[PDB]
């Protein structure tokens, strides 16, 4: 109960930063985790042996994967630390304890692939799931990792708020299938123009977690450009991984992934910053006003990947 979690000074301060980097001292990042919990939720919200056993199995069924791996598990959560941190009094204490886990857990068990590989490739998974086919597999996985023995760190609450909490989550989840997003982020657009956004009605919460999740998913885009830059090379070499995979198939991958192609990669960026990232940010600005820091990161990195193009780096 007495038995708070405390970080180095450097870390104390930089952590309440949408920019902060979680560093390469992967023995660091559980305590990271669970100093965000407690202060964004509260040192009551999990029972710590509960909250550490979860933690550690959650850690163990992320796979040894450039880009979709543990660290951007907890990167993720971070970002949606500093979005409530920076928001207290929007969200519900249900919510506050869904989505730091939502984040957690979002990518289990990924495997470095897209949900186009999996359909291609003729997956189970893709029998078993046809939209969303991996996002599925990970609220799978973290329903599974709940109902192991010692591991409910929800134990403490009544049977219908455990469904909300376990219905935030699976939504939160379905939402980083970036496939969804746009559709997502349209309504949204128009919703906060025309007026009619409402933070009572719970489809427009949903949607607003939605574009929460794209956000923290999409973070790595949102640092100091020296963490950006080294990023892209981890995300860029799950793509051509499956770009090869592709080719074992017979199938010319889309150059996003063709390492043929690694030339092209500076205007890739600026198409993603341009149709997602930026965007993403805008809309994100718009509801949500003290979010504005990851719009203006995001900015400065397309204007670093801008002079990339140019010859000057
Ligand atoms: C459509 C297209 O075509 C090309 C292309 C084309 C020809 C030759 C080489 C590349 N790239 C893209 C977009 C690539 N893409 C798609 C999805 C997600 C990310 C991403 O999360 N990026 C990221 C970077 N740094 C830190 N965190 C995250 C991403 O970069
Ligand atoms: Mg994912
Ligand atoms: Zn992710």
């Amino acid at each position: 109960g007495l038995m708070q979690f405390t970080l180095p000074v450097r870390l104390c301060k930089e952590i309440e930063l949408f920019h902060f980097d979680i560093g390469p001292f992967e023995n660091m990042w559980p305590g990271i985790f669970v100093y965000m919990v407690h202060r964004s939720c509260g040192t009551s919200c999990f029972e710590l042996e509960k909250l550490c056993r979860f933690i550690m199995s959650v850690k163990k069924n992320y796979r040894r994967v450039p880009y979709h791996n543990w660290k951007h598990a907890v990167t993720v959560a971070h970002c949606m630390y500093a979005i409530l941190q920076n928001n207290h009094t929007l969200f519900t204490d249900l919510e506050r304890k869904g989505l730091l886990i939502a984040c957690l857990c979002h990518d289990l068990d990924h495997r470095g692939f897209s949900n186009s590989y999996l359909q291609k490739f003729d997956h189970p998974l893709a029998a078993l799931y046809s939209t969303s086919t991996m996002e599925q597999h990970h609220f799978s996985q973290t329903v599974s990792i709940l109902q192991l023995e010692g591991h409910n760190i929800f134990s403490t609450l009544s049977s219908s708020e455990y469904e909300q909490v376990l219905e935030i989550i699976r939504k939160a989840i379905i939402a980083t299938d970036l496939a969804l997003y746009f559709g997502n982020r349209k309504q949204l657009e128009e919703m906060y123009q025309t007026g009619s956004l409402n933070l009572n009605n719970q489809s427009h919460r949903d949607r607003v977690i939605g574009l929460m999740m794209t956000a923290c998913d999409l973070c790595s885009v949102t640092k100091l450009w020296p963490v950006t830059k080294l990023t892209a090379n981890d995300i860029y070499a799950e793509f051509w991984a499956e770009g090869d995979e592709m080719k074992k198939l017979g199938i010319q991958p889309i150059p996003m992934m063709d390492r043929d192609k690694k030339d092209e990669v500076p205007q890739g960026q600026l198409g993603f910053y341009n149709a997602v990232a930026i965007p993403c940010y805008t809309t994100l600005t718009q509801i949500l006003p003290p979010t504005e820091p990851l719009l203006k990161a995001c900015r400065d990195n397309l204007s670093q990947w801008e002079k990339v193009i140019r010859g000057e780096e």
